[PDB]
């Protein structure tokens, strides 16, 4: 078993026999219910790209835990720099960890790295598809639509976290299209709902997506499953 | 209605309730028909890529007019230390503004921002799918022929703006495929005659591009077409 | 005719009416055979992405033959201001040379240029399509699965260069469904062994890609094919 925690926005902690966390954007993350300390022992840091609301506290976790971060060359240099251990990987490249493969997946959006404020590059933007004990866990990160999705549907995957704010990724529509692509056993929804700028209609969503025969696991920042 | 004037290379008016300009490279452009006190009233810039042929006198067009500029985050970021009004988005992302909804489309090209002769990260170069009362304009910016374009199939273009320069951008061939992607109600060709780089066959285009069943309207720059 | 000659990593040069070689990774590059002598006189030189793997002797290389680099805008800005004779395209982007046609592939990678420890923004990394003498090389770069790959397939590619390492570029695996999409003549499999992350069984990429119909030639460092 494992247990798959939605901490709000973009964040995701898998729960196993190793713990991963995606995209740890807590500190500053509005709708995220836990402090930095709320988190458990981290083993693994996984991160789509160099934006705040995606590396977030990734340095300090990292730092405090001994953990690992997993993310592009280019992301990984960066928190090289800063002291930070890595495993660095690109887009469309696996590798088997103790705890289950990772795939970085293409994906729609820019990675830079904002320090103090200067745009640093930070890669091209991903997504993870993790094979943990036979299960998959298909992580979109901020994208838009793209045909590469159409690339997952013979990984079956059984949870699949789509955006659906708009604006800065795939509105509610676009996610619906998404899931069509990809064809998850079970979606859940994120980007949504930390801004006014990326409300959705997430009930809209689940509605549309099922029709779809993709159920729809509305979690709230807090929430989990378990595969 | 509306207005929609081709102000050479990848530069496109659009004049309706509001006023709109794609890519504004006026000062600089050979082949571009006006100055910059030329343009009507701006109240919203479209910037596709960080490039100068496109990000162009943004900044300038931006403050004389108080006009927000949209483009995605990182072209936006590096806009707004210049004191200027921006609304971010990013690859895939739609927003309704009061004028109608835009939204960026994947493409093929690289975004860096020239500030000195430093190269500065300006995220992913894109597109524009701006729909305003019932229509439908694609802008594909710089861009090679890619499959993302197969998305915009559905939508039922109206008029769509694609490159055929070549070398830095699709050929008169590869534009010609882009075409039946995207099977638009009209095509018009951009980017060609700019430099003797893209100096391209425009009258073969046509030619090649009608024989597939997709109306071109060559607009020479000045020239526009109403919707 | 020409001589096509594979050293180690993806490192390809092409001789014949002219002398081309493709991401010159030869100072560093453990698999290579040869040092910077052991090249004959160069008269192009192919850069996929920024990355120093890639990048590689490019500007060292450059200057002694007084050679052009194609590379992507981002990049040749770079070598620009090195005082290197640059020859700037983009993604999509077709040009014909005196030896032949080349044109940039899509690629999904990360190219980002490493000056001391700064990590500057190199555009976004590529493959290329030469054409020389009717025959069709495609050279995929450092990539990931992508479906902007299934726009080869009519090409007919005589021989096609796909990394099989993992990690940072396709697996076996995704390098057999890539071989798929694309459809060429041969399949030469390329950046693998070059260090402990990224060795792969090469013998298995063989059997697995012909059973799908597409005959591989394992080329070794330092071997070659001819067309
Ligand atoms: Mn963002
Ligand atoms: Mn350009
Ligand atoms: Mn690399």
């Amino acid at each position: 078993g494992m247990k798959v925690t939605f901490l709000g926005h973009a964040v995701v902690l898998i729960e196993g026999k190793k713990n991963i966390i995606i995209d740890p954007f807590i500190s500053g993350n509005p709708v995220c219910p836990v402090k930095l300390e709320g988190l458990p022992k981290i083993d693994y840091i996984l991160v789509t790209a160099g934006h705040g609301d995606h590396l977030g506290d990734a340095v300090e976790i990292a730092k405090k835990n001994d953990a690992t971060v997993i993310s592009n060359y280019e992301i990984c240099h960066y928190l090289g720099k800063k002291g930070v251990k890595t495993h660095a990987m690109h887009i469309g490249g696996s590798y088997l960890f103790d705890f289950g493969r990772v795939k970085m997946t293409p994906a729609v959006h820019g990675s830079g790295i904002l320090d103090g404020d200067s745009m640093i590059y930070g890669g091209n933007p991903s997504g993870f598809l993790i094979t943990i004990e036979g299960k998959k866990i298909y992580h979109a990160g901020d994208t838009g639509l793209t045909r590469e999705m159409e690339l997952l549907a013979e990984e079956n995957v059984d949870v699949a976290f789509l955006p659906i704010g708009g604006n800065f990724v795939m509105d509610v529509e676009d996610a619906v299209r998404a899931a069509v692509m990809i064809k998850p056993k079970k979606v859940v929804p994120m980007h949504y709902g930390t801004w006014e700028l990326i409300f959705a209609d997430v009930e809209l969503f689940k509605k549309k997506v099922e029709e779809k025969g993709v159920e729809c696991v509305i979690l709230e920042p807090g929430e989990s499953l378990e595969l």
